């Protein structure tokens, strides 16, 4: 059709009539370079030692690399800014160092700061201009009397590393210019602010007539003025120009629809913390980003700025102190909105609750003393995936609203609304809300008002949206031809109306008009969000994975240590600062990058080695202040290997031991190869090749094992996926299993304590796998534990657990509490949920009886029927999924020696399972008196447990304690003390410590500030409570 | 036991029985069995079961407990979630239909003394 | 709103009509958008003199 | 086969005059004014670029 065809004309004659005639070149700049491939100083004791004299500057060379990969080249400008500029004109300096246009945050970045050492602005791929004199007769402070400046410029030469392929480049500086960018002659341009509304104009039309229909007058009334204003602009007759504006302004002015949507506006740039470049550049990248973001605060007035993860304002904080000064100026002004008072923002499922609720407690501390907001929501647009315990933990900690985006990239359903209310597994609920754009990262295009309006979910009773834009994903923020493409859709009859604003006024006002307009008929989604993408993001880095169990384990440990020996030692320091540090170095590990394992090489390398040197650090304030107990109680008793877990079966807090202490476990090794183990509560019969084939619960009487099937054959899976190789798994893998059916035990033999050790090995190809299965006297459990030598990459590792119990539902645990998931996938929708997660158990139950298996660092599985050979049903396959070796942003990931265990519990109820997993996965410490917990509850019904005692952090002395309910079943209880902490008052706050209540949260407690001993507990299934226990 | 004297066309009838317990799936029986269907509707085809059979009992129940209700021969119902007026959880309403009047094949169908009885019981 | 008007229309209660107008009412009154066509419309019936019955009986039609 | 290219357009004849000759957009005489006439014409005029005017014809015809 013509007009197509007219929309190609209208679009060349933008990019080459109108565009360059925008800069007007006046003058170029003398240059000279210093280079440097190593690690980068801090920029401000740099200026001061390349002013005196102590940099030479050779000159730069035109068309040549400036930089070395991962290095950074400083630049020194010198212009004079000419006499006879033209009037009324802005003058700027162009910077056009080679840049592509694809990646705005991938490629080189630069940095122009002043002869003191102060930023100016940033320079990005699309945004790299910095301003001279602003058209208006005043200049910035770096211009002489006469027109001489100079300009420092620090480039950053940082490759494009591909999201999915084998490279090498981000491992190390390299010192050589792999990607080749030039450096073509850095200049000072005077800009046409009429040519460049005009060019906005046809940006604005012509882009509007891809998703208008052939249908309205409008779609014929717009192409006909484009053709208009393009037929009568001469480049070379500048009197034309006013001509052609007003052509294209009888369809300008139009009142948008009646009925159209309202969409509120704010800038917005996610940076990823660490992702495809090394954490020690992410500072700089919030640098760039934040110096970016305050000079378009002045090209226009009511622009509205956010900016999430208190980690990045502290990183700013240290780096640019001039930069946090004119910050703080915009928040007290109300432009710029600190949002999501979070540390980072954090992986939605992974990390347990106590994790989530320090990110928030340390996040709302940073926005209080330095920026003095208090947030209503959580800001969390970028996840895999939401654990569901989210609403409980967020209404308890003061939180109103919620945010997320990332669940558009589901591969088989979409949800069914935008606006609703989310209700968790206690019964609290949030309301949420996904932005319609199915993209955080915009550029204010006319495609993106189209979509907005044209996929909103819920536009029968809502009407408003949130929108925003920016180049995200690496830093950048917006650019200023986003805003002034803004003031043009604002009403724009066609489109949907659009206006700035800030997130809690747009949050208040859009759930109260839903609620008041659609009645008892709000959307509501109960349960959680299971992100039907990136499945192998649960084991990708496996060390990572344990490190972020093993170190927040064992934070637990030595949180307890220190509450009771500052109530046994009366002159003990406990080291505050030490662990405030230790655990923010934690929580920057959580990142939604570097969890689920899919950044570079680089990055999981520094991550790594910080897990071994807070463990080290975290085991020395342990033996330090066990050693004010053991003075404290100089001759009570000592045990050498002893464990501190949280709910164990008789004493809670008690430090068991190692050492069993029952009757020895009776051995009957066969001719055949195959053994007999029996103690007195299980009957164990392990075949020649590993693979335990029968286990009988003695206690009542049942098989253990589906018939026909052994546990512990390993699979080896052939995973190649299409996209995303550390991120995903195929289905196709799971019919391409190989069980390793060679095999043999190697040894069997017994201990001194009287347990029964037997071991195995087995072998694919390469690498070697040797377990360890053990039982111990008095103890109605089995114990696995494998040691890996992988060495093929391309292939991915399980074992399974065939039960001899089958049920239509699987049982996981959430954070705070439990989730069943279905075993027989009917729908579509359901077999997109083949893998999933879960937190140290899983549970296959019936009416009367389970079978339960505890995990210590693997967090992935997925359950499926199992079918006997004469075609019977048998049981319930359980594979857990131990180590995978991917190639994309790490060629050499998950190489060599990793340690495996896990447990399996016959368990008809929920308790003795919870007990194993905290047994399992608490850490061992040496020396250690055994003495009474200080706080203590005793179980009147159901099963309360205490979680996380601690001190507070206010230094005043209190106690601290979180107990929930992990058993889905009303629980009473009451609370008994031990003989040092007596007539000591006890009392009930939010999951900060502090003294608010909510009309809509039930409460723990009886009553309110009574004593503690004696006080009395109810709670209601997975209720979440925090008790504070006063001196006085 | 309730005894109706249905004279009005083009209504439907039905009782609630409000429990104090809450749990994400409600339990009905088979002809030989049981099975469960989800409380609250997530998806858009969870929504198009808002209405179900029942053949002579209902159980909302937890890990240690539970309460069911019984009939003699209404053979419909459907169980929606129950929200406090302070707005938090309070537990689980089961409604189960008792008679109906359509107009279309049959113009005078279900006109008049309708007996129906039914129980309910804690039961763990 | 149509959805809502013909939830509230019950044909054995004339007191009900008035209820369900005015559901029906919050988006009649909506102003046309701005570059929407005006057409001219007459009211014309188009009389074929003769065409499938006799010539007298056209001057019955007219 | 074909259609005509515009709606409302001046008709030449063989000796040289013109008359201002215009088509109904809804491609009949007989409307009933509903809403799939107005949907029709608004969406079918052939000359909405420059015109923006129309005629509307209804009643029962023929
Ligand atoms: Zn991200
Ligand atoms: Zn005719």
């Amino acid at each position: 059709l013509k007009v197509n065809r007219e929309i190609d004309r209208c679009k060349r004659v933008m990019r080459e009539r109108v565009w360059p005639h925008i800069h007007q070149v006046l003058a170029q700049c003398t240059v000279g370079a210093v280079k440097n491939p190593g690690e980068p100083e801090m920029p401000a004791a740099f200026i001061t030692r390349a002013v005196s004299g102590q940099v030479i500057f050779q000159p730069l060379a035109v068309g040549e690399p400036w930089g070395t990969s991962w290095g950074t080249t400083w630049i020194r400008v010198e212009g004079q800014l000419p006499e006879t500029l033209p009037e009324g004109r802005a003058i700027e300096l162009v910077f056009n160092l080679g840049w592509l246009e694809w990646p705005v945050g991938g490629h080189i970045e630069a940095m122009a700061y002043r002869a003191d050492g102060t930023v100016i602005k940033a320079l990005h791929p699309r945004n790299h201009w910095m301003p001279l004199v602003s058209a208006d007769g005043v200049k910035d402070r770096v211009v002489n009397p006469d027109g001489s400046f100079v300009v420092y410029v620090e480039g950053a030469y940082n490759p494009n590393v591909p999201s999915f392929t084998v490279t090498e480049l981000g491992t190390k500086p390299t010192g050589k210019a792999d990607e080749r960018y030039e450096f073509s002659s850095i200049d000072i341009a005077a800009l046409d602010q009429d040519m460049f509304d005009y060019w906005a104009d046809l940006d604005v039309v012509t882009g509007s007539l891809e998703n208008m229909n052939d249908a309205d007058p409008r779609y014929w009334k717009l192409a006909k003025a484009m053709q208009r204003s393009i037929n009568l602009w001469d480049e070379k007759d500048y009197n034309t120009l006013a001509l052609a504006r007003k052509a294209l302004d009888k369809v300008m002015h139009n009142p948008a629809n009646a009925s159209a949507m309202t969409l509120t506006a704010m800038g917005h740039s996610h940076i990823d913390s660490a992702w495809l470049w090394p954490v020690r550049e992410t500072e700089r990248k919030v640098g760039r980003t934040v110096s970016n973001a305050l000079a378009l605060m002045d090209i226009d007035p009511d622009f509205t700025y956010v900016m999430s993860a208190a980690q990045h304002f502290a990183w700013l904080e240290e780096r640019h102190p001039d930069l946090f000064e004119r910050v703080k100026a915009r928040i007290a002004e109300g432009r710029f909105i600190p949002v999501g008072g979070m540390w980072v923002e954090s992986d939605g499922t992974m990390p347990c609750g106590e994790s989530l609720i320090r990110q928030i407690s340390y996040g709302k501390r940073y926005f209080k003393e330095k920026l003095g907001v208090v947030p209503n929501g959580i800001w969390l647009p970028d996840s895999f995936g939401y654990t569901g315990a989210w609403p409980q933990i967020a209404k308890r900690s003061g939180y109103s609203w919620f945010l997320t985006q990332k669940l558009c990239w589901n591969d088989t359903t979409r949800l069914p609304h935008h606006s609703f209310m989310w209700e968790g597994v206690d019964g609290s609920q949030i309301f949420t809300h996904f932005p319609p754009a199915d993209k955080y990262d915009s550029d204010m295009s006319a495609n993106d008002m189209a979509y907005v309006q044209s996929n909103y979910k819920d536009k029968d009773l809502s009407d408003r949206g949130i929108l925003l834009f920016g180049y995200g994903d690496g830093g950048g923020g917006p650019i200023r031809e986003m805003t002034m493409r803004e003031h043009r859709f604002e009403s724009f009859e066609g489109m949907p109306k659009v206006e700035y604003g800030t997130p809690d006024d747009f949050f208040s006002k859009a759930e109260t008009e839903m609620k008041a307009e659609a009645g008892s008929e709000m959307p509501r989604w109960k349960g959680e969000f299971y992100f039907e993408l990136h499945r192998k993001t649960l084991t990708s880095q496996q060390e990572m994975k344990r490190g972020c169990r093993k170190e927040e384990s064992m934070l637990r440990t030595v949180e307890y240590l220190g509450v009771v020996a500052s109530l046994e030692s009366a002159d003990y320091v406990y080291p505050t600062e030490r662990i405030d540090r230790i655990w923010k170095t934690l929580l920057l590990s959580q990142f939604h990058d570097i969890l689920p394992g899919s950044a570079i090489e680089w990055a999981h390398r520094v991550a790594r080695e910080e897990y071994a040197r807070d463990l080290k650090a975290l085991s020395d304030i342990a033996r330090d202040a066990i050693a004010a107990i053991a003075v404290a109680n100089p001759d009570v008793a000592r045990i050498a290997k002893a464990r501190i877990s949280q709910f164990a079966d008789v004493d809670p807090w008690r430090p068991a031991s190692l050492v069993s202490c029952g009757e020895p476990v009776e051995v009957n090794r066969r001719e055949d190869g195959s053994a007999t183990l029996d103690n007195g509560l299980l009957c164990v019969h392990v075949a020649a090749d590993g693979t335990v084939d029968s286990m009988i619960d003695l206690k009542s009487g049942r098989e253990m094992v589906a018939k026909d099937h052994v546990m512990g054959r390993y699979e080896i899976l052939k995973d190649e996926p299409g996209v995303f190789d550390a991120w995903d798994v195929e289905r196709d893998a799971f019919l391409c299993a190989t069980a390793l059916a060679d095999g043999h035990i190697v040894s069997i033999e017994t201990t001194a304590d009287g347990s029964a050790v037997i071991v195995t090995k087995n072998s694919y190809r390469d690498d070697e796998i040797s377990t360890t299965i053990t039982l111990r006297p008095g103890k109605s459990q089995l114990d696995f534990h494998a040691d890996v030598e992988w060495n093929v990459p391309e292939k991915l590792l399980k074992v399974d657990i065939p039960m001899a119990l089958s049920a239509s539902r699987a049982q996981y645990e959430c954070q705070y509490g439990l989730i069943e998931r279905p075993i027989v996938k009917n729908t579509e929708g359901e077999e997109a949920m083949f893998e999933s997660c879960s937190h140290r158990f899983v549970r296959i139950h019936d009416s009367s009886y389970g079978i339960g298996v505890a995990n210590g660092s693997t967090y992935g599985s997925d359950v499926s029927s199992l079918r006997d050979r004469d075609d019977a049903l048998a049981g319930t396959m359980v594979r857990m999924s131990l180590v995978a070796a991917p190639t994309a942003p790490d060629p050499r990931t998950d190489i060599g020696h990793h340690e495996f265990d896990w447990t399996v519990l016959p368990c008809a109820s929920v308790a003795p399972l919870v007990a194993a997993a905290g047994e399992i996965n608490a850490p061992t410490i040496e020396n250690m008196p055994d003495i009474a917990a200080p706080i203590t509850l005793e179980p009147i019904e159901g099963t309360p447990v205490i979680d996380w005692i601690k001190l507070a952090d206010d230094g005043s002395g209190d106690i601290v304690a979180r107990l929930y309910e992990a058993a889905g079943a009303k629980a009473k209880a009451m609370l008994h003390v031990g003989g040092t902490l007596d007539g000591w008052t006890v009392r009930e706050t939010n999951t900060l410590e502090q003294d608010e209540s909510y009309p809509d949260e039930p409460a723990g407690l009886i009553g309110g500030k009574q004593q503690a001993e004696g006080a009395e507990l109810a709670l209601n299934p997975f209720q979440l409570t925090t008790l504070r226990l006063s001196r006085a």
